[PDB]
């Protein structure tokens, strides 16, 4: 059907605050699709993301058949002046946000959630991974009371621990607290944001030879292909990377390369489904496993878990689940499958109310 | 809607014969959906594909919603019992049938060609290339007289050629004639159906050097990967296979070797659309481009490359056309965009008719 | 001698039942031989197999010199409506039963078994490892007693033991449990079947490190080769496979990329006798031992590793021994060096009456 | 000194126009330093590389001291917010402009142009070649005599042609009859602008054997280091590429596989001067030589190319330099040495008057 | 049967000689079993060959079972006293002639022709080349001449010419001269028996880039893998070599280099038939093409390459086929098929008679 208005929102919700910033756009039918990337809620830099979804894609969009979602795709990717300052970075930001919303339309159109949409589960059941027990800044008591409760009362087996002291040893010293504290059964990733090099990952990774470390998300510079490749070929533990990575080319170069075993698309870097689909499909081909980062919270991604085949587990992260129509919900470590036509990307009205900012 | 009948049928249609050999797959709400691999049209060899639908894969369709195209894949893909004799030959030729045919079904439901129910087109015209004038069984005159009328007369631009004697010069003369005949802007790809060995092959290659060789397809043994990456580094003719490789596997070896620059899917021999789809994503993130083989004579491929991005030429014979709902369709040198919904692959009545043969 | 018949038969043999699915071949002087797969016993997909025998090959094979194994192999193996639908699967499996049957043919007519017929022994005594005791649906109990009473009341100082679970941890846990059982110098493989992914496996290799691991079977995704080759490079346990692999291709493409250390040819799988010693020529080139996989349940393999010079040890599974004109034989952990004419391919003749069933 | 006002501008100048898209910085003792990137001229995305620099670069900016260009560049580029949206695109260009203004004011304190603040010059003269004869969109006839034009009359001996048909022999043919036009003298480099892929350069390449090619840029999609890697072991013809890449790890992995031999960093594309230096230190330390992109139509890099030792010769497009305090300005082939304090990015009033927008 | 005398013989024979040195080996049953190598025909070196069979081999023969062919391989490969002086060289080349007694032994005891014993012919017809007529001696008017006799009179549709004067530029001219003398069907492969060097084999590929050279045989030191290598990536020529090469081994490490294009395994070179075997198989494996070099004359390996499937064509040196009962025959370029029991190797009566030399 026709796309009739596109209009951009940014959300600031609490956990200083996450930034939901996207797309609206509305057929001729009245259905309302909702797409979204993920800020760290700063407005004037939410701001150039909104203005290239109103100033630059809008006219774009206005009048097009929103079924066309990969014609649609190609068309504002590739808008030669709008690529000139893309192929990264906040056009393709943009262009998540616009995709993820026609994706919304398609499976709203047709009634069905979008994992039933896509061809039916691959599972009966996503696990979840607890991340928001591990945040560095957390304090060694905070993070062994936390991940104690995330296991013991909530039921999670599986948690991921952030890493990145300037010594590493202080990292060592966590973790063998927490494994100590938790039962053995309990897997445990972690994940250094890009903050160390190859050298200080290599000695980290030999010292945490017994405590049983699931994988090592990003532990290098985030744009170094060769430092993952060698540091994946000096270890036993996986490495997990992907979070940071705008297109598929980036990630068929760390995956040839040996650089990653845990892969890790985000539809809110990479330009939405419709480039998420095309590097799980590349997963798909070298075996590896699809792990998706939560850069929208797990609102999409729960539904591309729960169908792309090479999928596996799926990070949990409750920042912002009740503010949408419909939550993500983990019940003994285990995601509940969505019901409502669409991605669930559509936030509750009274969020728009609450928490909505003015885009200019 | 669930799947209430699976029958198998076998189609040899005069071009001796070419066999469609295949599933008709109802669903509750009486729509059916057709989906076919291509066969030499020997009965004997025919029915084990059918038999492998009806006596295997019915059991585990029977009952099921067709909708959940993704899910039935594996779940008939990996069954232990079939996997055990299969992941290639007759089990993965039966599976492509039956998911072709769930997916007629789904873009039948939802009253739309197979492209537009993807996402909707990636050109305003899919160009043809004219495999039917280059047979090697052609004489010389004849060789000539059809590459001329294709492309003097029909509008053509684009052929391929059939080489393969014993003697490779015999090739080259009927190559070195075409280019002497046609106009310089006659694009010419060749293909040799795997009869040569390597160094065969490179010096073929080095006499083909001034012949403007668009591409040349299966120029080696099939299953060979190394060969064909050496072959590579040691021309600029660009090397095409795929269409005798049954997996996503086979195909990431070849890509990953540097073994392939055209990559040729072809539904009939992979896993039907759901595993095509998944080796057209993988030949994208390498950014190479998408030929896919005509072993359905392009029935599914014509939506499937008005609609991949990936994708750019395609292969034209014009044997069973006429036999369909919705044939195939080329005028100067361009495929018609389908029309009807579903995937083209509903065979007229007269069809079964005049060559349908007993399953049983 | 000139053949006259082709039967194709179908076993259903008690352990839910083991298939031994195959063809009679008999010669103008009244010799009969026999030649087999290995199924799971379901008669739908049985039957596959042996229709491809009766329907296809049969036509082939008749009124041709049974003496001429070369030849027919790749009379049947090429033949072009055939190949097209093959390579690998049910065409591929009923061409090894034939081939077997002629080299069964030829002993017999010799007058020796199979080891000597092709030039004696390179071994006085092949030892056998023990697998049946080690399936991953024991309890740890039943491992436990099952792995003992093979090593002190069996005589058998090798075992093979499946791994597998979800968490490897459990399997882990299992070997360390067999490890404390019985004697250090009872050798100790394991099998994954396949069904963990390239960092599951990079893992489960640490944790094991200290568990003497003979070598590690199937433990990656059949068909790709690169996550065996990273893998093997990443631990020093021993990578073994080969069961799955239907061509001398697929096993050229893995030896070369040193992706398998311990080399498993089965019969049953590659296109028989003739093409197993191929596979075992290659890996005799390369150092590597030959380790076949039981699909005949070492009927057919204990005469090709008594004489093929590459071979060590041979796998040993009693479900249909019994059976047999000459069962396989272990006394002390070490193989009986047939003595009768033929491969041991020959089934009781009350094996047809009592197990037989109907191939249409 | 300190940094006390900053003041992005927007300027559409006439070749349909071409984007000059900066920052104005002021300080304390009333120096001001104006830096750039290159546009399309598309004002409302201009507006969002404005933006970046007015609502989020200069509060960051404000009250620092300017001599600090080298940890500047850092705040900017890591603060966490904003390389959250960067590391690319529109954050990434708006800190080019950042940059190359500061290095302006380094230079105008110093009371020098920058290629002698630097160092001082590596030639005392830095050829040309002419970029603006050889547009795609020239006919023939047009194409031939503006070559000719600059050869015969102006005193250029390089040219630079753009490739790119749909089918490469209609470029095949352009550049013959400008070879057969001009002296044999005159070197000529061409430029693809990424739209081919790997098999059509191939072939493209093999055809350009004879026609004495300098070098051919950008020949395919910007991201893809492996195609380019293969297409240069495929020729001689020498590869060119850099225009499109934005940081120092693109060019490492693109130099470090052999992908480029002419390496072409851009103030205006890499964040500034600051990060062309180290790519220009790069290709140094492979002993490649530095072209840069005219994105800003050689106003900065002739004073790069002037001092940095890995340079050779200069892009010339003359669209903007009349616009500016100092013009670039060749004459006879060669690069006037600049003169003026400063980078030689300081705009006449008139540009803002007559080609000045509004950046709100 | 068993072993009851093993005879060495010394034949030179006229062409200045060909040395046929060898084994007769004696059963029970008084059949006579003949194998040998090929030698330049100098008594006191023959001597060392014949000296190792009488006084180091006979011992470990007598009183075996002939039959036992691949045991008794083994026992004499392996005989620690032996391989300690051996590996290559005069022991290997002695077991090659007891070798091949024993598979003419086996032959002639099933009373069959060799090729029909091990499993019949992959070709109704197996073609040759001349190598007869293209000796470096040959002034260019009798290489003229004699290469035109063998098409024009002969049949021959495939020749070979020596090449490796000092000059390579000389051969370039001679091959010029003989292309330009026969017609261009003829196929034309060359051989440099190891005399020039990488750079040298570099010029004189490029400067026979026109000639079409079917394959150059040993053009590098005859040990060197790495500028084979080389070669075969510089070139398009194809690369041939093997009848320097002693072991399994060394044909390994040059096929998985990618070294060697046509494999030339010779039973008189190899460890007779039985290491043959396992080389034809290997190069089966990388499908490329067994063109046996004629150490024998073509005697024994007629019949290998009338049965491996890997062969092609074959060499062909008339000198000594008249002093066997079974002589090789040619006619119209073709082999005829061997026809009496053995591998050929019997010689007549005449021949010791007359060529005959004392071996102590
Ligand atoms: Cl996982
Ligand atoms: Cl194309
Ligand atoms: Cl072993
Ligand atoms: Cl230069
Ligand atoms: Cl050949």
């Amino acid at each position: 059907m026709k796309i009739t208005a596109v209009e951009p929102f940014i959300l600031h919700l609490p956990l200083t605050h996450w930034g939901v910033v996207g797309a609206k756009i509305t057929t001729s039918d009245g259905i309302e699709g909702y797409g979204f990337t993920g800020t760290h809620a700063h407005l004037p830099s939410d701001r150039l993301i909104t203005s290239c979804i109103s100033d630059c894609y809008a006219p774009l969009l206005l009048g097009e058949d929103a079924s066309d979602h990969s014609r649609l795709w190609t068309k504002l990717a590739r808008y030669p002046s709008l690529q000139w300052v893309g192929r990264a970075g906040i056009t393709h930001l943009a262009l998540a946000a616009v995709d993820v919303a026609l994706w919304d339309i398609k499976a709203k159109k047709a009634g069905v959630p979008l994992w039933h949409y896509l061809g039916g589960a691959r599972t009966a059941g996503v696990e979840a991974y607890n991340t928001d027990i591990g945040w560095l800044s957390f304090t060694l008591e905070d993070l062994l009371a936390g991940s104690a409760r995330a296991v013991e009362e909530d039921g999670f087996t599986r948690l991921k621990i952030k890493v990145g002291h300037d010594d590493p040893n202080i990292d060592i010293a966590r973790l063998t607290a927490v494994r100590e504290r938790v039962d053995s059964a309990v897997r445990i990733a972690i994940d250094g944001n890009g903050k160390w090099d190859l050298p200080t990952c290599q000695r980290f990774c030999a010292a945490a030879k017994d405590l049983d470390i699931y994988w090592f998300e990003e532990p290098l510079w985030y744009d170094d292909v060769t430092s993952h490749a060698r540091l994946a070929r000096n270890t036993s533990i996986p490495i997990a990377l992907g979070e940071q990575l705008y297109t598929v080319d980036a990630f068929r170069s760390f995956i040839d390369a040996g650089a990653v075993a845990y892969v890790q698309p985000d539809v809110t870097r990479l330009g939405g489904i419709t480039e998420y689909i095309q590097v799980a499909d590349l997963a798909l081909a070298h075996r590896l496993p699809v792990v998706p980062h939560a850069g929208e919270m797990s609102q999409v991604h729960v539904h591309l878990s729960y169908w792309h085949p090479a999928s596996t587990i799926l990070e949990y992260i409750p920042w912002i689940k009740d503010h949408f129509e419909e939550p993500i919900h983990v019940r003994d470590g285990v995601y509940k499958r969505p019901e409502q036509p669409g991605a669930s990307t559509t936030p509750l009205a009274e969020s728009f109310t609450r928490y909505g900012k003015a885009v200019k």
